[PDB]
Parts: structure tokens; sequence; C-alpha cells
């Protein structure tokens, strides 16, 4: 198994090189297939809606320091790089949502402290980029074995969280901004309009996914309309707002063409010893924390994502690499970040779509995803007509992600069952073989821990998020163990199912 | 069976009357069960909500000359009567849409015509007391059996449209009146926050209806919560408009205690010799048509819904009045109708919301009805904290009646299975038995009969939108049986299922 360790230096990296470089044509040679292109429009918008969402959130909330056109073009080079070099081009490399907060809580700490946003982000991926070496050097990635279920699906149901608060915190910034009086600030109808857009959009979005599982039409046409919910809904909802003629609507606002969000705040190149102000000696060595718990989301985020797509019924011939992804994309964000560009993380959702697009019922070829990041770095020379897009559609979208990527995790499964009586609960492992006063019990534990990193998150010490989050590996190793018995473990914390 | 026709005059009536009125003391010592109060409360808000939807449309249609407070108390004043002299009395005596289409079109054409709609109105009245002797004289209540299942379903699924139409038509008028430009018509904010308070007290009562099917909570507050579905909708979003300050939104709009809700325009007793304008003896005496027209909706509904339940499923051991019934409601509409009240027909869904209320696993009160039919009369008296309720709730209340009454219509599914894959279609008797081309034929076939009568309806012709409606028992019994099998015939025009 890719997992096992050896003593010789870069044993891993190595060992994923010669599994999967010997496969090189092969991998080319199979994106002839006629399913390739389908694949390629269906996760192109799943790849560049959230690109753009995260821009704006991005510019939001750093002050366009990073914003559409940055985290556009480090997606579309890093995933052009990844799938030229990456020992599993199937999966998406884009920027997450624990990514997004991590940079909030950052830049908050840089403007609390008087120090510079973009020389920080150098350095913490300066000292990213040691940091995956080391790891990669010594075979660190076996660690992945320790990330229970009981912390995957906390980071799962912390990270859909984060995008249903992160839309309705912009909703009623827009409904404050906007406030709601007879006869941009103070508009009328802007408020309900962006709510009516956000609503319609999620509820468009919604019933296609309904209607890709429903019975309603044939079986090929069904499911060609259901992998298109997010586009369909993102242009029905954009030309309605279209229509509109008068209304005032908050708009994408991507720069002009290969520009800078902020020309005048920042260039291309950030310079690492100081940008118009002298970036002091004590941080440029003290980043080796935020560096830390930027690495802690990026490993946990790449690697159960290499896990849950090297799964043997997904029937992954060539094999993933758990050392060569990490490093590639580790080591890639660092170097991002000199030139001011956000670090990403190979997304499992994302990931999950595109591989399931080839599978025949596994194509295993680079160019769909070259061609994917290749169109998303595209997507700004369109330039105008997403411009266009109003964010309350994208907004819409986002909440849409966010709720849909709740379904399959069995902590909200298990939250379902802490109201349904215990004669309705699913006839499911977790189930028939724990009391219930027990499963309830691990429920109310898991939810005293997501608790926790919510309220470590919203305070002020938001920069600790990731640390407290891998202190639940530990727990369930010591604590858990202790409280719970063998039998319920297993079946509560099964690895699969 | 009551539909046995015998050669006595007034058979039917007499032993209606035989058959339950020596029941009378029984009826009011059965109500003493806790369960009568809870079916009440139950009843009593999906009594109410069409009332006042109701009247408020018949203002907007009628120029205020019949309102929400006429509706009220002819809703009130009908019910105590029927609860008090009924032989049936779960049944539940309230405006129906069909009523409403009717009274609209007869208001246009008395105004195209350049005649008074309330001595129109009374005249009908006189004719329809006149041919509702006659027919419960001569007992012709068993046509009641010719209304095969191929005209309930039509008239079902032409309500449901109508309430569907309805709704937009007044969201459409809503933002016609108020149109979304920068800077009661032309205000702002007042066509969005229209919408979003309609979606959202529509979405509030499908989601607590599909709640009190699911299977989240104790087994008793499921359903007590789910039983106030309509409710707990209208209340939340009528606290929400509440709560916003400075955006008009039109409100329902009772008059005060006791008032007509055009004093200026006209008085409680009508003339009906003429009302300031000399009515001509020719419409006195043409008055046959639309009176038979009246007394076909009248009929059919009332009927049918005296034939839901009672079905031996029910239990109903005293038994229902088929005769008794039409008359106490057709000859108190003419009555009613002199005093400018709406004439009303018993509702076949909130007359099974009734029976289902009683029903333990059925109580047959009167005290039941009669204090629902007092407590809607009083809710006049209420008068303030009515004219706070905005239309744009009503008008959701409105589209979720709409939406949820085309459920269990096999029209309706049979409509769904138009669009289905025929491996995907349920396994059901008129699925098994009839080959899907014939089965899609019927559905066809009533689609064409469906239209026809929307196309009536909504032409200058709209009068004659009753007897169309009729015009589809002899086709069934001419056409369809010349057409289809009796195999097919048996399966898909099933009296039951
Ligand atoms: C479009 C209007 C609605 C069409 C609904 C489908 C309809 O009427 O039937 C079409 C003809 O359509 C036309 O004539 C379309 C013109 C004949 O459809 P079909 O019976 O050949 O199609 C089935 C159907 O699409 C099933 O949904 C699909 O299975 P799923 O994987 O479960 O979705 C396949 O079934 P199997 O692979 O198990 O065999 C297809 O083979
Ligand atoms: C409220 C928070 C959620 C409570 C969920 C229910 C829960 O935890 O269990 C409660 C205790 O509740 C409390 O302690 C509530 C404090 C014990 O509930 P239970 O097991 O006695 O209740 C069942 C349950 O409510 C079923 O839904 C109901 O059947 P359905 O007619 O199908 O709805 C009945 O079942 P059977 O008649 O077939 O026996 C009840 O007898
Ligand atoms: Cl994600
Ligand atoms: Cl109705």
């Amino acid at each position: 198994d890719p997992l096992r360790r050896t003593g010789r230096p870069f044993g891993g990296l190595i060992r994923d090189v010669r599994r999967r470089y010997p496969h090189y044509l092969s991998d080319f040679r199979d994106a002839l297939d006629p399913q390739c292109l389908a694949a390629v429009i269906f996760i192109y918008f799943a790849a560049l809606s959230p690109a753009i969402t995260f821009g704006g959130l991005l510019g939001e909330k750093t002050q366009d320091l990073i914003g559409v056109s940055e985290l556009i073009m480090s997606t579309a080079l890093q995933g052009v790089v990844f799938c030229l070099l990456g020992a599993q081009p199937l999966l998406v490399i884009g920027f997450s949502g624990p990514l997004l907060v991590f940079e909030e809580a950052f830049f908050s700490f840089c403007s609390s402290n008087h120090l510079e946003y973009l020389v920080g982000r150098v350095w913490i991926g300066f000292w990213l980029v040691f940091l995956a070496l080391l790891m990669v050097a010594l075979e660190g990635s076996f660690l992945v074995r320790f990330v229970s279920r009981f912390t995957q699906e906390i980071f799962a149901f912390l990270i859909s969280l984060i995008f249903i608060y992160e839309t309705f915190y912009k909703l009623v910034k827009i409904f404050q901004e906007h406030p709601l009086h007879g006869c941009p600030r103070g508009q009328p109808n802007t408020a309900l309009l962006s709510l009516v857009l956000m609503a319609g959009t999620f509820f468009i979005a919604f019933f296609l996914r309904k209607f890709k599982n429903s019975r309603f039409f044939p079986g090929r046409i069904r499911r060609v309309i259901g992998d298109f919910g997010v586009p369909i809904a993102i242009l029905i909802m954009v030309l309605v707002d279209y229509s509109i003629e008068d209304t005032y609507t908050q708009k994408l606002s991507v720069p002009s063409g290969f520009s800078v969000t902020a020309p005048e705040k920042r260039g291309w190149v950030i310079n690492p010893l100081g940008e118009k102000s002298p970036f002091p000696v004590w941080m440029m060595v003290a980043s080796l924390l935020p560096a830390i718990l930027v690495f802690i989301l990026i490993f946990m985020e790449t690697q159960i994502t290499t896990l849950i797509i090297s799964k043997k019924e997904r029937m992954l011939q060539k094999g993933s690499g758990f050392h060569l992804d990490l490093l590639l994309i580790v080591a890639m964000g660092g170097i991002c970040a000199l030139f001011g560009l956000p670090w990403l993380a190979a997304a499992t959702v994302r990931s999950v779509t595109h591989a399931n697009a080839l599978t025949v019922m596994v194509k295993e070829q680079r160019v769909t995803g070259l061609l994917v990041a290749l169109l998303v770095g595209l997507s700004i020379v369109i330039g105008d007509l997403l411009r266009q897009i109003p964010l309350a559609v994208l907004f819409g979208i986002f909440l849409y992600m966010g709720v849909t990527s709740l379904n399959g995790i069995q902590f909200y499964e298990r939250l379902h069952l802490l109201l349904m009586p215990p004669k309705h609960h699913p006839d499911v492992t977790y189930v028939k073989k724990v009391r219930t006063l027990r499963m309830h019990l691990f429920t109310a534990l898991q939810l005293l821990c997501l608790a926790l990193l919510w309220a470590v998150m919203s305070t002020a010490a938001s920069l600790a998020f990731p640390f407290i989050l891998i202190l639940t590996v530990p727990l369930r190793m010591v604590v858990l163990t202790r409280i719970f018995t063998d039998r319920e473990m297993k079946c509560l914390d099964a690895n699969e199912a």
C-alpha cells in the first residue's frame, strides 16, 4: 500500500513516481474517449463557480488584496502544473472553505498587529515549502491513517457550516447596507432582490439535483440535465437579473484582462523583505506556527481526498500518490504565495465529481483536469460577462453547495437521529449494534467538539482553529476509547461503510 | 342506499330526515369527548383562511360589492343553520374556487350588459331555490351516480389550476402596480416584499405539511404541529411583515364591526325589483340559465363531497343525506343572495379534514361544525388584527392549498406518468392492466377536455363553464366508451381504488 513507510528518504515520493510516471503516455492516450469531453464540461463549472465565489469572498474580507483574478490565476496555474506532474490528476485542486477561513483569520491577525498581509503570506509559504519537504522526506503521510471518521466528519460539518454562515452573513450585510426604507448604499429593492436571487438560485439548483435522482425523463437526459444543476441555475438567475433594468445588485467585479484586483495596493511579485514597510525579523521566523496550521488543513484535505478516491471500489488501476500530491501541492502553494496567490488543496467534492465523471459502468486521464484548469484560466480572458453575474446568485450556489455537502456525512445522519423516535432509526450498523443512549452520547461528544471548534474560530484565537481540529485525533485515541467500548467504537468510527 | 329513488315526492328528503333526526340528541351527547375541541381548533383556521382569501378576491373582482365581511357572515350563518338542520353536519360549508370563478363571470356579464350585479344575484337565488325544490321533489340527486371519476378529477384539477392562476395573477398585478424602479402605486420594495411573503408562507406551510408525514418528533407532537401547517405559517409570515416598519404591503382590509364592505354602494337587503336602477323584466326570467349553471357547481361539489365522506371505510353510523343537504344548501344560498351574500357549497377538502379530525382509530357531532361557524362569524368581531394580515401571506396559503389539492387526483398522477419512462410507472391497476399508449391516450383526452374548459372559462363565454363541465358526463358515456374497451375503462375510470 502507498502508506507503507520505508527507511529510505523520500520513499513515498519515489514509489509514487515509479508507480504513475511509467503510465505517462497512456494517461494522454486514454483521454480520446468521447466521455472525457462530457466530463470536462461537467466539472468546468463545478470548478469555476467556487473559484469566483471564493475570490469575491477574499476580495471582501482582505480589502481586494486577493480576489477573483488572483484566485482564478492560482487555480488555473496550480491545476495545470499538478495535472502535468501530479500522481493523481483526477484530483481537482481548488480553494476550499477552511483555507478561506484561515486566510481571513491571518488577515485579521496582521491588521491587528500592524503587519503586511502579503509578506506574511510569503513567509508562511516559505515555511510551508520547508514543512512539505521535511514531511515527504520522513514519509509522514502515513499519519493520514490516524485521521479517523471522528475527525473527517467534524471537519466536513465545519466546512458546510462555514458555507451556510458566510451566505447568511452576506445576506444580512446586504440588508444592512440597503435597508428597507421608502422614498452604493440605501438603494431600494436591492436587499429584497438579492434575497430573491439567492433563494431562486438555491431552489433551482436543489430541485435540479433532485431531478437528477428522479425518474421523469429518459435515463440519459435526466443525468445530463442533473449534472448541470449549477450552470443552469446560475444562467437562469443571471438572465432574470439581466431582465430587471433599474434595480441595483452587486456584481462579481472581476478586473481587466490579466491584472491584479488592487493594482494600486500590490503588484504581481510580493517583496519578501517588505512591501513599502519594513517587515520585522521576528515574524519571518514566527510564521512557522501559521505555516503549521495551514499545512494541517492542506494535509488533511488533500490526503483525505486521496484516500477517498483511491478506494478499491473506485477501481483506480494506476494508483494515486499520497506523498507526491502532498509535496506538489504544499510546495506549489508556498511558491505561489510569493506572487500573492492563494494556496490551494485538493477538494474532495470536486475531485469525487470528477472521478465519477470518468467512471464507466475510470478513464484516468490527465487532459481532462488540464483542460479544466486552462478553461478556468481563460475565464479571466472572458472578463466581462463575468462581472454581470450578481453576487446573490453566487451566494445562492454557495448555500446550495454548503447544504448538499452535508449529505452523506455520518455525523449529520446521527444528528438527524437525535430527534427521531428510537423506532424510526434506519437499519444501519451504528444503530443496530449500539444502544441509543450511547449513539446519542457519541453524537453529543462530537457536537461538543464541533462547538468548541466554532467558538475558537469565531473568537480572537481563530488561528488556532486547525490545531484544535487535530486535537480531536488524540482525543478519539485516548478519551473516547476509555469512555466507549471497542464494540461501540468499531461501529461508530467505522473506517468504511 | 340513500341514492335509491322512490316514487313518493321528497322521498330522499323524508328518508334522510327519518334516518338522521332521531339521533339529534345523540349528536350533541357524542361531542363531549376532548378530541372535539382539538378538531374545532384544527378546522377553524382551515375554514377561516379560505373565507378571508375568497372575500378579498371577491372585493377585488366585484368592486367591493361582496367582500370579506359578506363572505364571513354568509359562511357563519349558513354553517350555523346547516349544522343545526343538516343531515351530515360533518360537511363543512364554505366558498369554493369554482363559485368564485362563476361570480366573477356573472359580474363581468352584468357590467358588459349594463345590469346590476346584486339584483341579478337575487334572481339567480330565487331560481336556485325553485330548482332545488324541483330536484329534491323528483329525487334527481341519484344523478350524482353518473358523475364518474372522469368528471370529478377534471373538476378538481380545474379548481387547483384556478387557485394557482389567481395567486400568480395577483403577484403579477402587484409587480405592475409597484414596479421595480429607483428613486398607493409606485411604492418601492412592495412587489419584492409581497413575493417574499408569498413564497415564505407557501414554503413554511409546505414544509410543515411534510413534517406532519415525517418522523422527527413524538408521533403525537408531529401530527399536532403538522395540523397547524397553515396557522403557523400565517402567524410567522405576519409577524415578519409586522417587524418591517417602513415598507408598504396591501393588508386584508376587513370593514368595521358588522358592516358592509361598501356601505355607499349597497345595503344589507338587496331590492329585488331594482336598486337605484330599474331591473329589466327580461333578466328576472332569463336568470334561469345562470341559476342552472350555479346549481350544477353546487350540486356537483356538495354531492361529490357527500359521496366522499359517506364511504363505508369512513364508518359513518348515522348516515349522510344526499337530498337534505342539497336542498338545505341550495335553498339557503338562494335566500342568502337576497341579502347580498355569496352562496356556498360543501367543500370536499375542508369536510374531509373535519371528518378525519373526528376519526378514532367518527365522533359524528354537530357542535364542532356549529362552533367553527360561530367562531368564523366572530372573526369579524375581531375586526382589527385581521386587517394587519398582508394579502401576500393569504395568497401564499392560497397557492399552498391549490398545490396540495392536486395530490391524490388520479388525473394528476397519470399526468406525471406522461413523462416518466414506462419502466418506472408505479404498480397500480390502471398501469398494469392498460397498455401505456392507451393510458396516455386517456390522459390526453382528459387534458383536451380540461383545456377546452379553461379556454371557455377564459373567453367571453365564461358563464357556460359549468355546462361544458357536465358535457364530460355524456362524453364518457357515449364517446370514451366507443374508443376505449370495457377492460380499460373499468381500470381508468374506477369508481373507487
Ligand atoms: Cl469544498
Ligand atoms: Cl376548496
